[PDB]
């Protein structure tokens, strides 16, 4: 737009070399090999004149030399400087002198100066250093700063100016003695302060216009030089000023500035503005006093906030051992638990949903744009097909923000001004500063990375327990499914007891242990008596129950020692270890008199015939085995329902 | 001097009722307006302002306002807070007075006046200088050269106290008109609490002269109250004559020492040593005072970014240990990162153990004595908590050359230990107290900061939980392979890889059901083999039971792809034939039962089947069919065996 090609040209306006100084002082540029003055100020016989009495218009300095005019420190200064661009300060009883070296050139500033002598400043730096160091938040830094500067300056008006990452600017902080009207919090546009001139602190961090309405005096040669382009005056405080931007004090109501630059390393964070509403001079002195009390006052202001993200970050480790204390007595448990702490966490509104969040079908919409394109997190982009909600932060393995519209008072209503300059057409100032009003629908906040960090943290955690829930639910069901299928590779379905292995395994420990340790034990090997009869006259149904409670009259009878199983069919084996054939016989008949006196239950009485074999001496268990099995077949001869060795 | 060493810390030094006699001093009764106390040299300062001093004595005819500035006074009248000098002078007298409880106190200087820019250039180099800046290092020591420059000092150095209030050198600037002190320690007990404590009333101390003659406070008029009057907010106040010999013993005439504040807290000091008597003026102490401040406040900021820089380093490393996680065991990835832990806890060595594995890295104890260690955690019941000490000798008495000890538990189905080494590498004087240092940290460690334990948690934490995960992983993979095995065995039978006795219950129940539900016609053959025990017996089991197996491979190519065949018991069979009826069912009983007969004996007995055969009669249950089948087997049995019999 035009607006764009208007603001663009004031960098062509080179406020570096304009020619001319501000009228508060006079200048002299020297050439260093020649030693001569090849510019001097139109006002500098009135300066110059009390170092001279020979000098009665500019033209006599063209007669004069440097050593009638310069202190004698001065000139030894300006011979010793290597570094170019360090101003050397030096004071005559009259006059106070500023001089530094610029490639072949040596500038020279003088002002007039009144000998003064007094503890006031020293007084001034104390006290400033003191409350400066007494601020604990950036709300009280700002605030001392700007009334500290205005007590010190005198000036009617006092502001800090903040810039935003595109320049353009916001007033944070405020001090004004006269009637003003308050420009706190009024944003200003870049084109204000533009590139050029914002470079400026970084050579100087202090600018002095202390007569808006002065007439600049513009440098006249003296000698000629060996270069004719013009001189950088940049490094002192008398180069003049453009008058668009004196235009602009004037329509802003101002008489008379000065400003400071605010620096975060080399980095300016904002300035000091200062404005009075009538001409107004500060001495060397008090400009030094202002540049060391910001300078402070800065390195304070970072680190208040470099305390902020300290703090900030053991509230994010508080967060992640409470995270871990959760999930171990108890995953989207866990993210309901503390909720309400994570929105503070993160400054977000909605967080499965808490807070504000879209509903679960537009939810599955984003989730479905993400997946068809890490974490990605912006506030309203825009980028995609809208569901209110500007901020999003996405861990899929969410964080929501609303839109904010946020109103802006601006320091007057933007115009299209043209204006002729010498170095082009290009944008002229605005006539009002009368406050104006914007508003940002469909932005949200945006992300800090320290909020981006503990973010991408506090999901990495959460990510790690939902698998170790997981991982010990599986382990919890394969463990559960082992025990089933162990279970039936070692049991017998029905009758629930050791199957045939099962009491081949502990019979061959049993005869091993007996073998080892000369102990005894024996076996009862029994049979369930005409069990065929049952299964052909009432089923098999009804005899597997009798097998059922068959086993469980035996179960009963036992002692902790024994070992009871299912040997085949219908046949049944009691291990009884540390047991004489004595007891064992007598194990026999108690377990035969139990499976006789059972309850009949709807079904037939039932009798079993035990074989009994005792361990003597023997290798293997197929040897007891035999012999239990050949006595309960003596016993099946006796008629059954007996006991037989 | 020695009887003196002997209670220095109890010496009441703010109330020396004396002053060292670089200016005078008056003391004021506030209420009644007299001057109550007079340093003995009062007169050759009063006498400037009034004529008519000659004598101390004189001083008691006088009124305050005969003496003091229009300025001093209500500047006093007005002050409501103690403790706040006010600086007020005149053409040949400098005035500092503050209100103290009842009094107001004002300590007196001849003063010169300056008239040049000297202070403000100073100031400007030495702001440009410390913000350039950007470590610690390059601040302590531009620091200590710029106050030697303003000063004029021969000797500067920077003492940071740590935890226990010893003190180390840390930087100096110093002529080689004096030795280096640079990295020398000094125990606590040489600067007593008192001493340290008169840097937050007073940032600066100042001692012209240690062989100049204190004057001591004349009584002039009679006070109120008889108790000495504290006189430590000025810089007049006599100087321990101790510390004095102290000075002397260094080689020092003159001091000037400045505090390093972090808030209220003493950090440091700097200290100004001149080898001959130096005076200061009230325009060098505040320039001195203000430099030191401005420096400070860069230097917390240095510290604060390197919080934040520790931070990013930390959770760098926690991401490192989950890249490194996709190595096959626990210990396996502490062996690649230790030395990077080592960096990231300032310890010399690390233990991590688990099970049966232990590693190490860098300086530890040998592996017994790291059981020892565990050991008796696991005793004291301190195991569960986290636990950390500097001084194990005395902590932990009786395990012995190592003095720090960070122990993080870890549980699981389990410990990590950080190991720190000890410190180490009559008159008054700095080489008696750097071996009184030496003796304070005997056997003491490196403390452990706090930024560095939770990072050691933290660590630990991901090594517990990606163990704890390799651990579940390979625990899951060994019980999911068992399962299979075990199910291979509870649907199969041992010898004959042929459905089990559950599987043909199961299988007969189902099919029953479903030919209920379409009233579809299948049926089941059941045999068994005939004298089976006669063969078994006379034979032998190994030959047996290759006949089961023959007689299994026999039937399996006999059967129908619909039919299931499986061992029932003993020596019984099943098969179950879907889609058949009774009539169809016979044939392939007799089938199965020719199959049997005509197979190979490989040196073995001729075997024979007799089969019972069953169709399903609109059934309930698989009881009934298997009754059925059963007896039906049991007449082809006794029948003369080899049969088929519905
Ligand atoms: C038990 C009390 C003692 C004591 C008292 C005392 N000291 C000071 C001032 C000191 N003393 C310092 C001690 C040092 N330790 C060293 O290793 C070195 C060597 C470089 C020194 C100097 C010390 C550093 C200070 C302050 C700074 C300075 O160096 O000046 C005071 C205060 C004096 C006052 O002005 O009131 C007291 C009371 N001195 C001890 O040695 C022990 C015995
Ligand atoms: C096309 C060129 C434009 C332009 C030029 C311009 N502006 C300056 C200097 C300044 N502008 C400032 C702006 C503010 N002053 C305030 O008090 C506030 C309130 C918060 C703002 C935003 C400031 C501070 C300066 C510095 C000078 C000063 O301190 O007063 C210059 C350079 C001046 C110089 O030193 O030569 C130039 C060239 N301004 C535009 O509006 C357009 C027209
Ligand atoms: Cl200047
Ligand atoms: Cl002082």
């Amino acid at each position: 737009d035009d607006i764009s090609k208007l603001i663009a040209a004031c960098d062509q306006e080179p406020i570096h070399i304009p020619n001319a100084i501000q009228p508060f002082g006079a200048m002299l540029i020297v050439e260093k090999d020649t030693q001569q003055i090849v510019y001097a100020s139109a006002n500098s016989a009135e300066y110059f004149s009390v170092a001279d009495n020979t000098i009665h218009e500019l033209s006599d300095i063209k007669q004069a030399n440097i050593n009638s005019l310069l202190p004698e420190h001065l000139i030894s200064g300006l011979a010793s400087a290597i570094r170019e661009n360090e101003p050397i300060w030096v004071e005559t009883d009259r006059l106070s002198f500023l001089g530094w070296r610029h490639e072949n050139y040596y500038i020279i500033e003088v002002e007039r100066y009144h000998v003064q002598t007094s503890n006031w400043f020293e007084i001034q730096f104390q006290r400033a250093f003191q409350k400066l160091r007494n601020c604990k938040t950036h709300n009280d830094l700002i605030n001392t700063l700007t009334r500290l500067i205005q007590e010190i300056s005198g000036y009617d008006r006092v502001m800090i100016y903040q810039f935003d990452p595109e320049w353009n600017g916001r007033v944070i902080a405020e001090s004004v003695r006269q009637l003003f009207t308050s420009m706190l919090n009024h944003h200003f546009p870049a084109s204000d302060i533009p590139a050029q001139a914002r470079a400026m602190y970084s050579i100087n961090p202090i600018r002095i216009i202390p007569d808006v309405n002065a007439e600049p005096q513009p440098l006249h040669m003296i000698h000629k030089p060996q270069n004719t382009e013009a001189v950088n005056l940049s490094s002192g405080v008398l180069r003049a000023v453009s008058p668009l931007h004196m235009q602009y004090l004037r329509n802003f109501g101002v008489s008379a500035s000065t400003s400071i630059g605010i620096f975060n390393e080399d980095e300016l964070w904002g300035i000091v503005a200062c404005h009075h509403t009538k001409p107004r001079a500060i001495g060397r002195r008090i400009r030094r006093l202002l540049v060391r009390t910001v300078e402070f006052a800065a390195e304070r202001l970072w680190l208040i906030h470099s305390r902020n993200v300290e703090r900030y970050m053991v509230t994010v480790q508080a967060a992640r051992e409470q995270l871990s204390t959760t999930a171990d007595d108890k995953s989207h448990e866990i993210v309901i638990e503390h909720a309400a702490d994570w929105c503070k966490l993160f400054r977000c509104d909605g967080i499965t949903t808490y807070g504000e969040t879209p509903d679960q079908t537009t939810i599955n919409k984003l989730v479905e744009w993400l997946e068809e394109n890490l974490f990605w997190h912006s506030h309203m982009l825009k980028e995609d097909a809208p569901g209110r909600f500007a901020g999003l932060l996405a861990i899929p393995l969410l964080l929501f923000r609303v839109a904010q519209n946020e109103v802006r008072t601006w320091a007057g209503k933007p115009e299209k001004l043209s204006v002729e300059t010498s170095t082009g057409t290009m944008l002229g100032p605005r006539k009002s500063f009368e406050a104006w009003q914007d508003e940002v629908s469909g932005k949200s906040q945006p992300w800090r990375t320290a909020q981006l960090y503990a973010a991408r943290d506090i999901a990495r955690d959460l990510l790690i327990v939902a698998d170790v829930m997981q991982l010990n639910l599986l382990n919890d069901q394969l463990a559960d499914a082992n025990e089933n299928l162990e279970k039936l590779v070692s049991f017998d379905d029905l009758t629930g007891i050791f199957n045939r292995r099962r009491m081949e395994d502990r019979l061959e420990s049993e005869v091993k242990e007996a073998q080892r340790y000369k102990k005894q034990f024996g076996i009862l090997l029994f049979d369930l008596d005409k069990f065929k009869s049952v299964n052909d006259t009432y089923g098999h149904n009804i005899g597997d129950q009798i097998l059922q409670n068959t086993c469980a009259a035996v179960s009963e009878t036992l002692r902790d020692t024994d070992k009871f199983g299912r040997w085949g069919g219908e046949e049944f084996l009691i291990i009884a270890p540390q047991t004489g054939m004595p007891e064992l016989m007598q194990l026999g008949e108690r377990v035969r008199a139990a499976v006789e006196k059972m309850q009949h239950k709807d079904l037939p009485a039932v009798t079993i015939s035990i074989g009994v074999a005792e361990f003597q001496n023997d290798t293997r268990w197929d040897h007891m085995i035999d012999r239990a099995d050949k006595a309960m077949y003596r016993a099946k001869e006796n008629g059954r329902n007996q006991v037989c060795s």
